[PDB]
């Protein structure tokens, strides 16, 4: 009676301008309920004063509350339970400007 991860919502790609708050969302199901990770280019994500990780039911969304330019790139949401893991990836675009 226990399931591997299930993305009912698997994360968009998203265009956000510099210094505005971007946010990633993905809905999971899974038994038992599943841990939501999430990677940056590759490399797992943990607590920072930069970013936010919040659920709400079966949601879960990842938070940057102040993009930078260098917050573009590919993120990788990650499902894990006893008897699973599942991942979905997109792309975060960041308009910046200036000058270099």
């Amino acid at each position: 009676g226990g399931t591997g991860p299930i993305f009912i919502k698997e994360v968009s790609n998203a265009d956000i301008s510099m210094g505005d708050v971007a946010t990633l969302s993905v809905t999971v199901i899974g038994i038992p309920k599943p841990k939501i990770q999430w990677f940056f280019n590759g490399v797992l994500l943990t607590p920072s004063a930069d970013y936010k990780f919040v659920f709400d039911g079966d949601d879960h969304s990842l938070i940057i509350l102040f993009t930078k330019l260098e917050d573009e790139g590919e993120y990788t949401s990650m499902a894990s339970n006893d008897y699973g893991k599942t991942i979905c990836s997109a792309y975060l675009k960041i308009n910046s400007k200036g000058e270099g």
